[PDB]
C-alpha cells in the first residue's frame, strides 16, 4: 500500500463554466493546500468569492506504482465538490471538512488522464455551514492523495474512515483492546495479523485470525494509560492482510488507553482523577493563506496552545485536520470535536448534518484525545429537536466510549427542551463584552447549576475583542488590549474556581478570518484571539492564562505597547505564576506584591521617560513608559 | 511627500481580452509582490507561461492624502508593462528590473479610478534578457507605490532615480561630499537645504542654496570611512525644497565614504589597504514564490551570505531590489551590479541595453557597496557587439567617474578577443571540473591569462558545480553528489584564495535557483550549483568549506550527515572548521586528532554497525551518524 | 481647428542607440511619407532591415497658430512606435496601420521642442503581422500632422477616431440619419449645431442641441441612395461646438445611405437589387518607395481598378489609408477591410488583434463603401476559436450595420469549427497555380455550397504568377503571361457564372513587395498581379477581366510582348466586350469570331514579320509577330 501525494500544480479558475475536455493551458497554477479566498475572505465586506471553480491536473499511469486499485483521496474540499476523470462524473460530496474517496481504476483508460475537480462554496439551504461568524474558504485546502492498493484491501469506501477501529477497556491495571477492521473484496484464503506496539515500537501483543474474522481482542498488561499532558502515552495497532505468506495490504492507527467521566459537580475526570479542562478554541485558518494550512502551521498553533498551558481545545466549528488531532493525541490535550450545524436550523440540512457527523465519528474514532462529540452550536439563535435526537442516537450507536454535547447561544432560555437531549452542554456567554458586566458570568453559571444540578455545564465560548489600541480607561467596546486583559482576569477568577464547570474554552486562541466583520479598525477578522491572526504577537491576555496554567516560571509586564501615558500615576499590571513580584521604576522600587490569583496590579509614578523592570525570583521582564501632556490619539480607535 | 503602499489585492488574470472598463469580479486576487511563474517556471520543461497578463485595482481619492501630484511607482515589472488609468494609456516600460514612475494626477478624474497594468514577458528580439539560464518570471514582483508630492518636488521622472546624487571625495582624514539634486517645476524663489547626518542621526554639516543652484559641497571632518565588513559606516544626506519657511518636498539617501582600486597584481584595495574579494553570486528568486520576494527573504539571503563570510556578492544578472543593495551597504559587502546583456548579442536589443544601464547607474549611484558596473555576461556565446560595448562603457564612464566597468566572459572565449580590452576590469566564468575538464585546471588557466595580460585585473565571476541529495564514496564529475561538489570547492578554494592577483571570486551560486529549461540532476527546473538549496533550508557541505576559510565565527561542521549507509569497512569523514585542531570520536572513542591548515580535516573511520560521530574543536562540537551495509543504498545514486 | 502638415524634413537613422538630446546633424533627411524598407524589402532574400529607427524633428511654437491644445497625429507608423517630446516619452503604439494621436501641449515648454519618434518593425510574438507573404515595411510611411484645437473639442483621444459617428437608416423614399459626436472638456453652456449637406453643398438638415445631448437624428427627404458604381452619392454631416455665438470647433465626415444583404443563394444585394461583387485585392505599396504612398498613388491605383471595372476591392491584409477608403466611397466600390490576423495564431497576440480591430472599426465606421470586416486570413495555415469569438462579438457589438467575414486557407477542412463563427466566409484557392488544376475551382465551390447552403461563400483569393516570359505551350510553373491569362479566362468562366459566390477577389490587382519571395526570375515580389509593381504594364489578364466588367468598348490584342515565335501557325487571343472581332495579318483577314465569353481565340499564319490588327466596329488594336527558326530563350525563365 502506497500513498502518492497529488498536490503539485493544478490548473485553476473561477472563469470556467464546463469541465475542460483537454488540460487547460491559460489557467492559474496552484499547488495544494489551496483556497481562493485567502485574501478576499480575510479583509471585510462579506464579499469573498463564493461559487464554483475548477481544478485540473493530468494523472499519468506511467508515473504510478503497479497495484490493482487506484483511489483518489480528498482530505478537504470546501464545500461541495464534483470529481471528473476524462470528462466523466465519478463522485460527489457535500461537506468541506472531512475525507472522502473514490476508486478511479476503471476510468484510467489512457496514459494521460484528466482529473477535473469542481469545488463550490455558494449559498444554499442544504449544506452546513450557511450562517456563521467565519469565512467558508473555498477550494482544495487540504491534501489530495492517490491511493494504490491490492484488489483485496482494508476498506477505503466507508465515509473516509481508516478501515480500522480500536476500542480499549481498562480492566484494572491491564487493558483489553478490540481492534476491528473492514475489508473490500477479501478471500477466505487470506489471514489477518493484529499487532499492538508500545511506545518503543516493541511488539506487545499479537494474534492471527482468518480474513472472515474481522475483529480481535488483544490484551495489554500493566498498560500505560493515556493520562493527558501528564503522560500522553500512545500505542499502535497494526493489522496486516496476508495472502499466503505475503502481506498484501496493511493499515494502522495510534491510540491511547484511558477512561473518563464528566461529573455534574466534580467536573472532568480522567482515569479516576479530577483533571480540570481549562482551555481554548482554535479555527483552522491563518492570515494570508485562508485555511490552506501546512503541517508547520498546525505544529505552531499547538505549540503556542501548549505554552499557554491549555488542557482542552474546542475544535470549532467543524471537523479539523487529521494531523491536528494527532498532535492533540501526542501532547495529551482533551478535545471537543463538532460538525458545522450552526446558528440557524435548516430543515433541508438534515441529511448533511447526518453525513458530516458520521464522517466525523468514523474518521476520528481512534483519537484518544477526543472525548465529546458536538451536535450543534448556537442552533436556536420540533423539526430542530428531531434533527438533534437523530444525531444524538446515531452518535450513541456509533460510539459507546464518548459523550455528546452542544454549545448553546447566550440568550437561549435554559428550559428549552433541546438542552435535555445531549449528555452534557456548554453555554456561549459574552457578559462584559457584548452587553452585561463581566461580573455576571459566575452568578449565571451558578443559577444554571442550581436549576439543573445533574447536567454538567461548561463554558464553550467567552471572549472579548482586542487590537493594538490602548487606554487608561478600559471599557467594553474600546477594543483595547488593556480592557481584554481585565476581562480575562475576571473570567479566570470566576470560572477557574468553579469546579462544577466541566470545561472552559476561550473564544478564541487566535484572531481568525470572518469576512462579514467590519469592526475594531481591521475588517474581515474576529479579534477575540489571545494571539493575532499571523501568530506573531501574543496579547497580554495570553499571559494571564499562562500564569494559571503553565508550571514554566515567568514574569510578564502588561502594557508594553502602551508607552505614552498622560496620567501622573499610571497603572502597571504584571502576570506571574511566581508568588511575589517587585517592580522597579528607573531603578527605584514601587513596592512588592503577593497575588495568589497571579495578577499583580501596581500603581507607579509617571514622570519623564521611565523603564520598568518586574522581578520575581530568578525571573524578570522589562518595559518602558513616557509621560505626556495629551493622549496619544494613535492609541485610540475612536 | 508621502509614500502610499499600493500592493494589496489586485485582480489578476492571464486570459483577458481587453483592458477592462469595470473592476473585474472573477479574476484571481493577488497581493504584490507577485509573479505568475512561481510554479511553472521552477519545475522544468521550459514551458513557463510567457505572455501578457493584467493587474487591475481601484484607486479611490477618499483614501489619498491631499496633494498636488500623484505618481504611480513600479519597483519591478518583468519584463515590459503598460499602465492605464480609467482606460487611457499613460506609460510604457521595457526592462523588468528597474524602477519607473508616471504622474497620473491628470487621469484621476473620478472618485474610483480603475488602474490597470498590463505586464508581458514574451519572446522578442528587442528586450533583454531573451537567452539565459534562468526563468524570466513575469509580473509585478516588486512593490507598487503611489507618491503624493507638492507641485514643486524632487525629480521623479528621470529614469526612476531618487532625485539625489551623493559623491564623496576623501581628503586625508576628512571628506568632501558633493550632493546634487534634480527639480521638477521649481520656482526661482525656493531654497534647498542640504544636511548630512551621522550614524546616530546627528547633523554634521548643513548648507543652503537657491533652487536654481542644484549642487552643494558639504564637509565631513574626521570622516568615518565605509570600510567593508570591518566598519560599514553610513551617513545620510537630506535635501529639502523650501518655499518661504516650509519644506514642501524632501529626499534623502544614505551613503558611505570610501576609495578603492582594483590593482592587477595586489587584487582589490579598499581605503588604501588590501581587501580580498572572496564571495558568491545570488539570484533574486526563491522556491515557491518565483521572484516575488519579501523584505524578510532579502534579509535571510544576506544573513546566510554573511554567515558564510563572503566579502563580495555578484548580483547577477540584472538590477536587484533597492532593499538588497541597502542591506549590502549596511553589512559592508562589496558588490558587482550588472544589466541582463547576456549570452547572445541582439542587434535590435541595443536601445534596451542603453536604457537598462542608464537606470542601473542612475538608480544605484548612491550605494557605497557597488564598485563595478557589469556591461554583459558571456555575450560571445563581431563589430556590432563591439560597438555596443564601447557605447555602454563610455556612457558608464560618462555618468559615473568613481567606479569601474567589468564584463563576465564565457569559458571558451579566446583571451585575445578584442572586447576583453574594452572595460576597465574583466572576469571569466569557468567550469573546469564540472563541464568536463578537471578542477585543477582553473588556477593555471588564470595564471596563463595573468601572464599574457599582466595589467588587466582578472577575477573569477562564475565557478561552481551541481549538487543535490545524492551521495557516494567515489565522488566523480557528473554524479551530482554532495561529496563531489564539496571536493570541487575545496580545490577551487585552495587554487583561488591563494592567488592575490585574482581581484574577485564569485561562487556560482550562493543558492539553487529557478531555470525552467534545466532538466537534469533528478529535479527539473533548477540550477543546483548552489551552496544552499532553493528554499534556503539546507546548507550543503560546500557552504562550510567556505565558512571555514572566510568566517571568524568559531564552528566545527561534520560533512556527509545525509550519507548514512556505507558499504566500506573504513570510511572517509571530513570535518570543516576555522579552529586549529579537531578530534573525531566514534561511538565515544577517539579516532584521533588532526590539524588542517587549509581547514579541511579528512579522517578515516571504522564503519561497523551503527555509529555516532562527534567532532570536537575547543568548546565546539558537531554530531553525525553512519551505519554499515552490505550493498550500496541505491537511493543515494542518481542512476 | 487647424491641421498642420508635419511631414517636412525629419532626421532619420537606423542606429538606435539613444534618444538624442539635441537635433542631429549627420543623420539622413527624409520627408514623410517614408519607409526605410523601400529598397531592401522589395528585392529578395528575406533580409530587409527590421529593428528600431529614430525620426527627429523640431517643433517651433512660433510657427504654430495659437490654440489651447496641440495633438500629434500619426496616420501610420509600422509597426510599433514611441513618441518623445523634449526627451520625455508621451505615447506608445503597437499597430502599423491605424491612426493614433497624443496630446503634447504640456511638453511644449521650449521654443524649439525636439520631437523624436522611435519606430520598430522587428520580430516578436505579440504584434501582428509576424508571419505573412508581404514585406512589413518599417517607418512613418503615412502623414504625421499637428492638430491644434480649442480647450473644448471633439474627441481626438479615442482609438484615433474622427469624433463623429454617422448611421443612416432607410425606410421608403426618405432617410433618417443618426449623428453621434464625442466631446473632450466641453462645458454645459455650449451647443452642438448639426448639419447635413447635399452633394452640391446645400444644407438638407439642421438642428441644435446642448453639448450634453451628443446624439441627433436628422432626416433626409427624398434621399439619393449610395448605389455602388451606378450612383455613389455622398452626403456630408458636420457638427459644430458653439460657445455663445461662436463655433469653437467643428468636425465632419462624408457618408452614404444604403442597405445591403449577403444572400447565400442570390449573392450580394445592394438597395434591394442584386449587385454582383466581382473584383480584386490591393496591397498598399509600390515599386521604388515601399508603402510610402502619395495621394497620386492612391488615385492611380483606383483609376486602374475602375478601368478594369471591379465592383469590389478586398483591402488586404490590414487597415488602408483613409484617403484610399474615401476614393472607394467616391467611386462606389464595395470594400472588404480586415486586420493582419494572419497565417499563424499567436497566443500572446490576442491584445493586438483587439486593438487593431477597435481602431479599424472606430476609424472606418463612416465609410459607406465598407460592408464587411475581416477577422483573419489563413489563420489555420481553441485559443484561436476564443480569439475569433471575441473579435466577432466585439465588431457585432460596435457595428450593427455590417457583417463579419474570414479568409480561409486552401486546405482548411470545410467542417472546421472556426468557419461557423463569422456571418460570411471566403476561401483562398490556387488550384491551377500551387498544384492542382484550374478546372477544380468551380466544383470545389459547388461542394461547399452543397455542404453549407446558407453560409454565404466567396473567393477571397485566387491567382497565378506572371512575369515577362512567353510560350506557345502554357503550363503552370512557366511564369508566362500566356499561362496566367488562360488561368484567369478559366477562373472567370467558373466563378462569374455562379450567382451564389457573394464576392470574388483576384489575388492580386498589382504585383507587390514580398522580400522572402525568390522565384520567377525577379526576387522580392509576388508577381500574381494583373498589373506590374510600378503600375506601368497591364498584363493581358487585366483585359480578360475588363472585357467582362467594363462598359467602355475596347479591343485588346494579347501577346504583344511575344514577338518571336517558331511555329508556322500561331495562337492569337483577343479580349473585347464587343460581340465580334475580325483579325488581319498583313492586311489579310485571318478570321471573324463572335465570342459570348469575350475570349477570342484566333489562329494565324506566321511568316516573315507580320502586323496584326484586331477590329470590332470602330475599335482596333495592333501588335506584331515574327517567324523564327528557334525559340527565343529570352522568352524562357529556365
Ligand atoms: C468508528 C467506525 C468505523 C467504521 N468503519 C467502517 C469501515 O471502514 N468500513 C465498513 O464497511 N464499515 C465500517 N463501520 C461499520 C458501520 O458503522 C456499520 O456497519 C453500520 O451499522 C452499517 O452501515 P450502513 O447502514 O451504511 O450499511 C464503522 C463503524 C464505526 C463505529
Ligand atoms: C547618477 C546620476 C543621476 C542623475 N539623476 C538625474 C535626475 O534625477 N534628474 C535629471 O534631470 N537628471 C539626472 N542626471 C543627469 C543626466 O545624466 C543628464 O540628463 C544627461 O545629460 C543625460 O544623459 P543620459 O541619457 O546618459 O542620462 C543624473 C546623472 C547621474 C550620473
Ligand atoms: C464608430 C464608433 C465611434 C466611437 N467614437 C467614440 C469617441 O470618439 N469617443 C468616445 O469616448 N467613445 C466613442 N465610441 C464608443 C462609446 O462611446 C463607448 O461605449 C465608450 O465611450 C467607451 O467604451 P470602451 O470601453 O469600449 O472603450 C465610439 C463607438 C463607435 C462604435
Ligand atoms: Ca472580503
Ligand atoms: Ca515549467
Ligand atoms: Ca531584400
Amino acid at each position: 500500500r502506497e500513498v502518492i501525494n497529488f498536490n503539485t500544480k493544478w490548473a485553476f479558475t473561477k472563469e470556467a463554466t464546463e469541465v475542460p475536455k483537454e488540460m487547460p493551458e491559460k489557467w492559474y497554477w496552484v499547488t495544494l493546500p489551496h483556497s481562493w479566498n485567502e485574501i478576499d475572505g480575510q479583509d471585510g465586506g462579506n464579499d469573498y468569492y463564493r461559487g464554483t471553480c475548477y481544478y485540473a491536473k493530468q494523472l499519468k499511469k506511467s508515473e504510478l506504482p503497479e497495484a490493482d486499485c487506484y483511489y483518489l483521496e480528498l482530505r478537504g474540499a470546501n464545500a461541495s465538490a464534483d470529481v471528473y476523470v476524462n470528462g466523466k462524473a465519478v463522485a460527489h460530496h457535500d461537506g468541506g471538512y472531512s475525507t472522502w474517496r473514490v476508486d478511479i481504476t476503471k476510468e484510467l483508460t489512457e496514459e494521460e488522464n484528466l482529473i477535473v475537480i469542481a469545488v463550490e462554496n455558494g449559498v444554499n439551504d442544504r449544506v452546513y455551514p450557511q450562517n456563521a461568524d467565519f469565512t467558508f474558504y473555498g477550494g482544495l485546502y487540504r491534501d489530495v492523495n492517490i491511493i494504490a492498493v491490492n484488489k483485496s484491501h482494508f476498506d477505503l469506501d466507508y465515509y473516509g474512515g481508516p478501515g480500522i477501529k480500536v476500542t480499549p477497556e481498562i480492566k484494572g491495571a491491564d487493558a483489553s483492546v478490540e481492534v476491528e477492521v473492514f475489508l473490500t473484496n477479501a478471500a477466505a484464503d487470506q489471514k489477518l495479523v493484529y499487532t499492538v506496539k508500545d511506545a518503543e515500537g516493541k511488539e506487545v501483543a499479537k494474534t492471527e485470525t482468518a480474513a472472515g474474522e474481522t475483529k480481535a481482542v488483544l490484551s495489554i498488561p500493566a498498560v500505560h494509560l493515556w493520562n493527558g499532558k501528564k503522560d500522553p502515552y500512545l500505542y499502535t495497532a497494526e493489522v496486516a492482510l496476508v495472502s499466503g505468506e505475503e502481506a498484501v495490504d496493511a493499515v494502522s492507527t495510534r491510540f491511547g488507553c484511558r477512561t473518563f467521566e464528566i461529573d455534574p459537580e466534580r467536573g472532568f475526570i480522567l482515569n479516576g482523577e479530577e483533571y480540570p479542562l481549562r482551555g481554548v478554541s482554535r479555527h483552522q485558518d491563518r492570515w494570508g493563506i485562508g485555511n490552506a494550512l501546512l503541517p508547520e502551521h498546525h505544529r505552531e498553533d499547538i505549540d503556542l496552545i501548549c505554552e499557554l498551558g491549555a488542557t482542552t481545545i474546542r475544535l470549532a466549528h467543524y471537523q479539523h485536520d487529521q494531523y491536528f488531532y494527532d498532535l492533540c493525541d501526542e501532547r495529551g490535550l482533551v478535545i471537543w470535536a463538532e460538525i458545522p450545524y450552526i446558528s440557524s436550523h435548516m430543515p433541508n440540512g438534515r441529511e448533511n448534518t447526518i453525513s458530516q457527523m458520521k464522517e466525523l465519528v468514523v474518521q476520528n474514532y481512534n483519537h484518544p484525545s477526543i472525548v465529546v462529540w458536538g451536535l450543534s452550536n448556537e442552533i436556536t439563535m420540533e423539526d430542530l429537536l428531531e434533527n438533534h435526537r437523530i444525531l444524538n442516537d446515531m452518535v450513541h450507536e456509533m460510539d459507546h466510549t464518548r459523550l455528546t454535547t452542544i454549545a448553546v447561544v447566550s440568550m437561549c432560555d435554559i428550559h428549552d427542551p433541546y438542552i435535555q437531549i445531549p449528555d452534557v452542554i456548554s453555554y456561549n456567554h459574552y457578559f462584559g463584552w457584548y452587553g452585561g458586566d463581566v461580573s455576571m458570568n459566575g452568578p449565571w453559571m451558578d443559577n444554571f447549576h442550581k436549576e439543573f444540578p445533574n447536567i454538567p455545564l461548561g463554558m464553550s465560548e467567552y471572549g472579548c475583542e482586542a487590537l493594538n489600541w490602548h487606554t487608561s480607561d478600559p471599557k467594553q467596546g474600546d477594543y483595547t488590549e488593556e480592557y481584554q486583559a481585565y476581562y480575562h482576569e475576571e473570567m479566570i477568577k470566576q470560572l477557574f474556581t468553579r469546579k462544577y464547570i466541566w470545561a472552559t474554552h476561550v473564544w478564541n486562541m487566535f484572531d481568525f478570518g470572518a469576512d462579514a466583520r467590519n469592526e475594531g479598525g481591521e475588517n474581515g477578522q474576529n479579534h477575540k484571539g489571545l494571539v493575532t491572526f499571523d501568530r506573531k504577537y501574543k496579547k497580554d491576555s495570553f499571559y494571564a492564562y499562562k500564569a494559571w496554567l503553565s508550571d514554566e516560571p515567568f514574569v510578564h509586564l502588561c502594557g508594553k505597547r502602551y508607552v505614552d501615558r498622560v496620567e501622573d500615576t499610571t497603572k502597571v499590571t504584571v502576570y506571574s505564576n511566581l508568588p511575589e513580584v517587585e517592580l522597579f521604576v528607573n531603578g527605584k522600587s514601587a513596592g512588592k506584591l503577593q497575588a495568589e490569583d497571579h495578577f499583580f496590579h501596581f500603581e507607579v509614578p509617571n514622570v519623564g521617560e521611565s523603564t520598568l523592570v518586574a522581578v520575581a525570583g530568578e525571573y524578570k521582564d522589562e518595559s518602558h513608559i513616557r509621560k505626556v501632556d495629551t493622549f496619544n490619539e494613535e492609541y485610540s480607535l475612536k
